[PDB]
């Protein structure tokens, strides 16, 4: 699983591009479904902050 730190600013940018829909809009940072995420690496490609990673 990848998980989003604490860095996420909210831009809602990676949402879209999970091939998997892992990904949604929580309180206070995105959230990662760690039950559907399949470690691709693609949110952290377009995180401006790069928050989502590997655990
Ligand atoms: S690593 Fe891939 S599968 Fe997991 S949340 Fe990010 S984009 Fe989705
Ligand atoms: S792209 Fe990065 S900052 Fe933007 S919502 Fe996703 S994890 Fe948070």
């Amino acid at each position: 699983a990848y998980v989003i730190n604490e860095a996420c600013i909210s831009c809602g940018a990676c949402e879209p591009e999970c091939p998997v829909n892992a990904i949604s809009s929580g309180d206070d940072r995105y959230v990662i479904d760690a039950d559907t995420c399949i470690d691709c690496g693609a949110c952290a490609g377009v995180c401006p902050v790069d928050a989502p990673v590997q655990a």
